[PDB]
């Protein structure tokens, strides 16, 4: 369990990955 | 709100997308 | 190497995964 | 066109996003 940084270039593509990470984070917030 | 099919070639890559869809689906199952 | 189907519900989210698959497919088209 | 950082927790999940970003980056390297 470690923390990694994902620096991507652009703006819209970064939002796509942000959505996939938004649901995963929701898993940790499944209370 | 419609249903779309994503047919990908390979096997491991398909699992990656499956994980991103596993959390999104978890959002719908946030009960 | 097999073919799998990824049926997702919604419309915008499907586009996100479509982009990640658009680049991967571009890898196979790296000629 | 800007640069954003995606800090995710874990280790395997970060690899998944790294793959989707590996192909996108390959698009910029389509020479």
């Amino acid at each position: 369990g470690e923390y990694f940084t994902l620096q991507i270039r652009g703006r819209e593509r970064f939002e796509m990955f942000r959505e996939l990470n938004e649901a995963l984070e929701l898993k940790d917030a499944q209370a």
